[PDB]
RNA sequence: UUUGGAGAGUUUGAUCCUGGCUCAGGACGAACGCUGGCGGCGUGCUUAACACAUGCAAGUCGAACGGAAAGGCCCUUUCGGGGG
């Protein structure tokens, strides 16, 4: 049930002693939804062919996302290249808000709300890595207070854990009617 | 202890970057074009502090005053009017 999302085509031209020797480049990312994505870089002869292996590409260098119910833990400024995507988590509802391109890699994570904006280098491909670069960036808050050697409490805010605990009741209790 | 940022096109044979230009949105004391049924609530010289016909826009008090021109009342009466 992988969800994948191009975000863009473009023909490439190689040239030669004949003349321009063409190819396709597919930007494909694919996801599960839930927070696992992982992007892919498809160049071949034939736009499908290229769109193929994108989606070969992701699905090896898939990698998991911190969430905190359809959100992320904490906001955060990812570079790449040029790309400049800053994130910052949302209440509920209002909806991953992005350009095509993070709105892609967020909406293939199952990040469905979001506040997103890409401050530099509209070019996608380097925009793709730089919001994956913040999603790398991003730290779940287990992993902070074992970084740390506290308590989760300590080192998190009470909002965060309210709604951590509240999506973690309507995963697990609410998984009822899909395991039974 | 709550909150709220979407991008796209265009330099090249093609790429990335930079960088500008443009567009998508919203608003208006608006104008224009096409069109036009109803109501409600608002709103209307943004320019010539340019010139202005005309009519109204600051009067009131007779419990401040002398008074009595118009009405009123009463005497008068040639019914013309005259007095208080």
């Amino acid at each position: 049930n992988y969800i994948e999302r191009v975000v863009s085509i473009n023909r490439v031209s190689k040239v030669v002693k004949g003349g321009r020797r063409f190819s396709f480049t597919a930007l494909v990312i694919v996801g599960d939804g839930k927070g696992m994505v992982g992007v892919g870089y498809g160049k071949a002869k034939e736009v499908p062919a290229a769109i193929a292996k994108g989606v070969e590409e992701a699905r090896k260098n898939f990698f998991r996302v911190p969430l905190i119910g359809s959100t992320i833990t904490h906001p955060v400024q990812g570079e790449a290249a040029a790309g400049v995507v800053m994130l910052r988590p949302a209440s509920p509802g209002t909806g991953v808000i992005a350009g095509g391109a993070a709105r892609a890699v967020l909406e293939c994570a199952g990040v469905h709300d979001i506040l997103a904006k890409s401050l530099g280098s509209d070019n996608a491909i380097n925009v793709v890595h730089a919001t994956v670069a913040a999603l790398k960036l991003l730290q779940r808050p287990e992993e902070v207070a074992a970084r740390r050697g506290l308590p989760i409490e300590d080192v998190a805010p009470a909002g965060m854990l309210k709604a951590r605990r509240e999506s973690e009741a309507l995963a697990a209790a609410a998984a009822r009617e899909g395991s039974a």
